[PDB]
């Protein structure tokens, strides 16, 4: 994926709800630093649903890629108020800049 249009993807459709440095601070939704590799609904410090945390996948690529096509379907109860992102290019930009910016 392209980190740099991906970047840009966050800004726009998800810094509202989102930070993603360490030490970020939790806002409508949780900061998502370090969230690759963790379960769903780990952030230590947020009030997840109760979907959040017992949906028991592991964040990667792949189910970051089907949650962000349709974060309620994936997640019926989520808190998460977002449509998604219908294109495949566009998931794979973000996802990219998400592995990048959540782990350093
Ligand atoms: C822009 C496309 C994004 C991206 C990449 C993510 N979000 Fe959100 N998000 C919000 C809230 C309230 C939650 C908690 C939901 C709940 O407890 O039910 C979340 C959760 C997530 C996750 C899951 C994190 C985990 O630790 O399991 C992920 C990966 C995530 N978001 C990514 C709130 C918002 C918004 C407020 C209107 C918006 C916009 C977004 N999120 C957008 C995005």
């Amino acid at each position: 994926g392209d980190v740099e249009k991906g970047k840009k993807i966050f800004i726009m459709k998800c810094s509202q709800c989102h930070t993603v440095e360490k030490g970020g601070k939790h806002k409508t939704g949780p900061n998502l630093h370090g969230l690759f590799g963790r379960k769903t609904g780990q952030a230590p410090g947020y009030s997840y649903t109760a979907a959040n945390k017992n949906k028991g996948i592991i964040w990667g690529e792949d189910t970051l890629m089907e949650y962000l096509e349709n974060p309620a379907k994936y997640i019926p109860g989520t808190k998460m108020i977002f449509v998604g992102i219908k294109k495949k290019e566009e998931r794979a930009d973000l996802i990219a800049y998400l592995k990048k910016a959540t782990n350093e």
